[PDB]
């Protein structure tokens, strides 16, 4: 794909068993996913942004298969307004930004 | 340039005759610059992000150059952790997400 930026870069990813719509965020270091009880162990972590920080649990080694490109990595789970796909996973499906 | 995401996509921008780093952000609808003196007439605004809302002075149709390309549009100025180039400008310098 060659996605254009006219609209927001939304896609459908696949976490655990559920399919969801996340935002390809080039300005997100980590991936933060809306609350969902992924089994596994976890740890407490704070993430910030425009406006402040929110608390989230870290999940490591999660498989997410963003539109047929499966990546596997660390996903943060918490009360985020948008499922966010960040660079720790965009780099894995070989996403580049070209102008 | 074809920018890869193993590192944060920082790029140099000349805004108001000043050079400054800015992150290229596909998850931002607009462009927010840290506090600065831009000529023109500002109209207060509120934008929110992964933290919450912030107050930002709004400048309309500002000429800015991102890595030599030029853009002229809206630039919000306020208490942002890092400057950011969002979609309203990314599309002016023909930027796309590729993978
Ligand atoms: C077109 C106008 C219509 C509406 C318009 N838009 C908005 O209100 C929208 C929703 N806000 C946004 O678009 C804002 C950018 C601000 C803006 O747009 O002005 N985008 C955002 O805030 C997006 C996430 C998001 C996406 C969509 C919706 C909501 C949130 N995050 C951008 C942000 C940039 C980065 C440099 C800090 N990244 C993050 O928040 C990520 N966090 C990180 O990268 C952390 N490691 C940073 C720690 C904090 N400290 C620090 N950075 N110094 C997080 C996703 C893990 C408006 N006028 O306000």
């Amino acid at each position: 794909p060659q996605i254009t930026l006219w609209k927001r870069p939304l896609v459908t990813i696949k976490i655990g068993g559920q399919l969801k719509e996340a935002l390809l965020d080039t300005g997100a270091d980590d991936t933060v996913i809306e609350e969902m009880s992924l089994p596994g162990r976890w740890k407490p972590k704070m993430i910030g942004g425009i406006g402040g920080f929110i608390k989230v649990r870290q999940y490591d080694q999660i498989i997410i298969e963003i539109c047929g490109h499966k990546a596997i990595g660390t996903v943060l789970v918490g009360p985020t307004p948008v499922n966010i796909i960040g660079r720790n996973l965009l780099t894995q499906i070989g996403c580049t930004l070209n102008f």
